[PDB]
């Protein structure tokens, strides 16, 4: 109920929510019934439309116009936006050369310069060039500003989840906002796009923008609009908030439009009827431009064009029905569409198994368009699974398709041409990013980046201190001219020990065996140089990885390869070698096929052992340094020290052996050279972030090993790759992967093939940014390069995708 008697009288679009109970006057007042009698007569104005025509120049102020011509219209903030343009002879924006903007240019009273976030609904990234004829407002924005080719959104590449990314900068998962459609067990609650629900505070974790601005002392504009006011008053709004008085006047300031999405959606991304909607956005920027222009703030505010997901084709007829796989299909309830989600029916239901579920649905079909995944198991760089309302089954819906329960769901609930939400990586799902104003830089290009960074940096556009989030603060810095955070290295929390020869093969009881007895000072004195780290700044490009938490942990240094072994998990954290292009690859001897020795340098204590191998029938080994790519006949033996053994599932060292036999030589040959640091993962919890040994859920059986849930490589080379990885003068290139350590391979459908037909894109499949390896594993990568600290934070959040050029 809301007694709604009183009046928006001098109250229009009013920066406060009314002390209760009262009459309201702001954008949200129709969401909530709550809106003044006369809020459609005084705040939604449209008489005249929106335009200065000629004869309306100097006209005699009536109130009753959407926006006015008169003479004391510059005054009173409210001018149509194109005013000074039809009845001073000034020149729309678009029209004038663009200019740098060096410093910034703003009125007396203006105490850092605004920041107004244009965000649109469904833009998606190709849109920037295969619309740029009809969109000159956007484009110069985009060739005078700073812009990216596109902009990675996060997933599900749904609309909710996706702004509340921009606000927040947190995933999905960290902010609470998981898809479109939601059910909270704990609250007992649903949140459903239609309804009253979604406004409710227990939804909406982390902390916006607006929120930050507004306990930093900074004001904030209304950041919803209400889809009935019409962007040209938006527009107007916003104009009018930013002729307040001083201590009035926001300093940062959301707009919303819902196309392209909305036709989109009706007609495909590139539907012949999409040109206009791309034409009515460009229109409305310029309406702003041209606004900003005439109160003297067009090269005082900072612009921010951002998108919040693209669009892909999708249509009725490809749609995978799980009544086709499901015998029990009404046991369960499915979030349908570009991802799925599944969760019992009836929690009272004790004959509902998830494993004979995901069982049923695993690949089934020869073309069939989806993958379900136990949610941990989704690849890490999604991060979308520690959260309470993402049900543990879970869909990956290929791009172009739909799921659903039942063919009645899709005729009874073709309709629709368009739709998002599927994996981010996915090229169609892409979107934009410009940044023009005094703080941004001019006329250049910045690298795709991923839309968790902008929190971080629309903080620093507003001098403000951003909340706890999921950005890498700095990673951004090259997108602007001054304003930057300038970050310093965490600082290592463990030294390592430097063990040398401690122990008697003799004081080992591994149960391991090894033909390695066969047999000078030449070849002798060598090896001891060896173990003393003479060929480290081979294998060690960017000095040793330090690790940022308390552990006890030792530097193992070989002819071939680096580590830093862990006393605690038995094993090591980081194992560091560079392979050039020249390197050989090599077999396995056949009589060193099972051989594992005892590393003299760590005691029997703090080792692994072969026993516990032998008897956990589920549980093989592998090594972190590869065997295979041994420097001689000698060195090979390194490789073989129960202190480069780690513990792997058969079907995982399928996976393995051919990434260390096969891709690894031919990534040093593609790339001159790759420097590889691999180790394992802990992240049983599934929360993105290191487990503490406590939290480890299963070992080699009768042992204290820890099983890793995944491996991780960083391989990293040249830019320039004319010059090799070990001999670089300039930035660096890197791709990365986090694999998952499952002891089938139900994920590759394939995996009955050769090696050479599944492996690789199961890896590209689970790419993953270095800084994805830095949160599982404590470990803080590059710390001695040449290159500025901020490059290295933009090279540690890059993802090599995969995906085909834009
Ligand atoms: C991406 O960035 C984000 C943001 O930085 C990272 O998330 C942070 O990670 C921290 C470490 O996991 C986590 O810190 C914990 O906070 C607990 C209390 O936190 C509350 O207050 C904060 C601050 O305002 C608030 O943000 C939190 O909000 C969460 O919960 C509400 C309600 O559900 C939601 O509205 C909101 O969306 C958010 O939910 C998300 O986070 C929670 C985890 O908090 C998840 O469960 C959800 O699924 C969702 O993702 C909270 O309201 C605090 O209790 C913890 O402290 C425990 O552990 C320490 C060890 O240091 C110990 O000292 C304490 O005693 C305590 O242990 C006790 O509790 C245990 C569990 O109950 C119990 O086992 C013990 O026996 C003890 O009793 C902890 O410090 C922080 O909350 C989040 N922040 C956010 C916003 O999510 C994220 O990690 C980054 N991701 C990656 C991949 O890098
Ligand atoms: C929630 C955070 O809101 C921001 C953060 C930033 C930032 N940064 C900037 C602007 C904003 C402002 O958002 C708004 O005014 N709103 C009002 C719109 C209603 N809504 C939908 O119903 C909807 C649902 C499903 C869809 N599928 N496809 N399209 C869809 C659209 C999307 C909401 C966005
Ligand atoms: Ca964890
Ligand atoms: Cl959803
Ligand atoms: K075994
Ligand atoms: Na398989
Ligand atoms: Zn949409």
């Amino acid at each position: 109920w809301t007694a709604t008697s009183g009046s928006c009288k001098g109250r229009c679009f009013e920066l406060q929510e009314v002390g209760p109970p009262d009459c309201r006057c702001d954008n949200l007042c129709k969401s909530y019934s709550s809106c003044c009698h006369d809020f459609d007569e005084l705040c939604l104005k449209t008489a005249r439309g929106w335009e200065c025509t000629k004869d309306r120049c100097g006209e005699v102020r009536n109130e009753e116009n959407a926006c006015h011509c008169s003479e004391d219209c510059l005054s009173r903030g409210d001018c149509c936006t194109n005013y000074q343009v039809v009845c001073k002879g000034e020149s729309h924006w678009v029209d004038d050369d663009c200019e740098e903007i060096k410093v910034p240019e703003c009125p007396a009273g203006f105490v850092r310069p605004p920041l107004i976030i244009f965000s649109v609904d469904g833009f998606r990234a190709s849109y920037m060039k295969k619309g740029s004829k009809v969109m000159p407002n956007i484009e110069k924005l985009r060739s005078c500003g700073t812009h990216a080719p596109y902009m990675r959104p996060v997933y599900p590449t749904k609309t909710f989840p996706n702004l509340y990314t921009l606000a927040t900068g947190l995933y999905p998962e960290s902010h609470g906002i998981v898809g479109n459609s939601m059910y909270d067990p704990v609250f007992d609650a649903s949140f459903h796009l239609r309804g009253r629900e979604k406004f409710n505070h227990r939804w909406w974790g982390g902390q916006p923008l607006w929120i930050t601005a507004t306990k930093q002392g900074v004001r904030a504009g209304t950041f919803f609009w209400s889809v009935s006011i019409p962007h040209e008053r938006r527009i107007l709004t916003i104009l009018q908030w930013l002729s307040l008085p001083d201590n009035e006047r926001p300093s940062v300031y959301a707009f919303y439009s819902e196309q392209p999405d909305f036709s989109g959606h009706k007609y495909g991304p590139f539907g012949p009827e999409m040109t206009n909607p791309l034409r009515e956005i460009d229109k409305t920027v310029g309406q702003l431009m041209d606004g900003l222009k005439q109160l003297r703030l067009h090269r005082c505010v900072n612009v921010i064009f951002v998108g919040d997901h693209g669009m892909e084709d999708v249509t009725c007829d490809r749609t995978e029905f799980l009544s086709n796989y499901l015998t029990n299909v009404d046991d369960i309830t499915l979030v349908p569409g570009t991802l799925g989600r599944i969760r019992a029916k009836s929690i009272n239901n004790s004959k509902y198994d998830p494993k004979t579920i995901i069982a049923a649905l695993t690949c089934k079909k020869p073309d069939q368009h989806f993958k379900p995944y136990m949610k941990q198991h989704l690849p890490k760089r999604l991060h979308y699974a520690n959260n309470r309302r993402i049900e543990d089954i879970h869909l990956l819906v290929d791009r172009r398709w739909h799921v659903a329960r039942k063919p009645l769901d899709v005729y009874k609930k073709c309709f629709f041409q368009g739709d998002h939400g599927f994996d981010n990586k996915v090229n169609s799902m892409q979107t934009v990013f410009v940044g023009y104003g005094p703080t941004f830089k001019y006329r250049t290009k910045v690298p795709p980046f991923e839309n968790i960074e902008l929190y971080n940096v629309m903080c620093d556009l507003l001098g403000l201190k951003p909340a706890p989030n999921n950005g890498t603060h700095g990673s951004l810095n090259h997108l602007l001219r001054t304003n930057t955070f300038r970050p310093t290295m965490p600082d290592e929390v463990s030294r390592p020990n430097y063990p040398g020869i401690m122990y008697l093969q003799s004081e080992f009881d591994l149960g391991c065996t090894c033909d390695d007895k066969v047999e000078n000072k030449l070849e002798e004195l060598n090896k001891r140089l060896h173990t003393k780290g003479s060929t480290k700044e081979r294998h060690l490009l960017y000095g040793r990885p330090a690790v940022l938490y308390r552990t006890s942990y030792d530097i193992l240094y070989h002819t071939d390869f680096e580590s830093g072994y862990s006393e605690i998990f038995l094993m090591p954290l980081w194992t560091s070698y560079t392979i050039s292009k020249q390197a050989e690859v090599s077999s396995i001897p056949e009589h060193l096929t099972n051989c594992v020795r005892p590393d003299v340098r760590v005691s029997p204590g703090f080792s692994q052992n072969c026993l516990a191998y032998k008897n956990d029938k589920q549980m093989s080994y592998g090594f972190l340094f590869p065997p295979y790519l041994s420097s001689s006949p000698e060195a090979k033996y390194d490789a073989f020290l129960v202190t480069n053994m780690v513990p792997m599932y058969p079907a995982f060292k399928r996976v393995w052996a051919y990434f260390q036999r096969v891709l690894v030589k031919k990534y040093a040959s593609e790339r001159n050279g790759v420097n590889v640091i691999s180790g394992p993962i802990f992240d049983y919890n599934y929360d993105g972030l290191r487990d503490t040994e406590d939290e480890i859920k299963q070992y080699v059986e009768g042992s204290s090993i820890p099983v890793p849930t995944h491996y991780y490589s960083i391989i990293t080379s040249c830019l320039d790759f004319t010059q090799p990885a070990d001999k670089c003068d300039g930035p660096l290139s890197v791709s990365s992967f986090i694999l998952p350590h499952r002891p089938d391979n139900d994920e590759s459908c394939n995996s009955s093939e050769d090696e050479s037909k599944w492996v690789e894109e199961l890896m590209k499949m689970h790419t993953a940014r270095v800084r994805d390896i830095e949160h599982l594993t404590g470990l803080d990568f590059y710390r001695k390069t040449s290159r500025s600290y901020s490059e290295i934070l933009t090279l540690k959040t890059y993802l090599h995708t995969y995906e085909s050029e834009i």
